[PDB]
């Protein structure tokens, strides 16, 4: 049997770009790590990726986990995009490189460690963890450490 974690993600934006946070909680066996760090200039969508990287990335073996999640855009990349991109090789229609392909393929690898059992919250506001994770995620967001050095600057 596998162990069987929790994973709770939020990410936050304070414009479109703009400093921006994630923030991501790790439950096992009840006990739970927490997971936040901020940005200078990046977007919602790269920091909603980001708290799910961060937290399964902090899994040293293959586990079992519960994601739960409000961000509707990683809903439609892992139902819409995710399969085509690894049959088209990351690439758009018109053979261009897709949209945050350094998260996109940071969060496959980090996916296909595990079984995935995703619990897509309709809003972070009510569920105990994701309200936390909201707050650690503009925690950081007003705090920004970090350069979003993958982030190519649309504006
Ligand atoms: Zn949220």
């Amino acid at each position: 049997m596998l162990k069987q974690v929790e994973i709770f993600t939020d990410g936050s934006c304070l414009g479109n770009p703009g400093p921006g946070g994630y923030g991501a909680i790790l439950r096992y066996r009840g006990r739970e790590k927490t997971f936040s760090a901020g940005y200078t200039r990046t977007t919602n969508n790269r920091m909603e990726l980001m708290a799910a990287i961060v937290a399964l990335e902090a899994l040293k073996e293959h586990c079992e986990v519960i994601l739960s999640t409000d961000s509707q855009y990683v809903r439609q990349g892992i139902t819409q995009w995710i399969h085509n991109w690894k049959k088209r090789g990351w690439k758009t229609a018109d053979k261009k490189p897709v949209k945050n392909v350094d998260l996109w393929q940071r969060l496959d690898a980090a996916l296909g460690q595990h079984q995935i059992k995703w619990e897509w919250v309709k809003g972070h506001a009510g569920h105990p963890e994701n309200e936390r994770c909201d707050e650690l995620a503009r925690a950081a967001a007003m705090n920004p450490t970090l350069e979003d050095t993958g982030y190519q600057v649309e504006v």
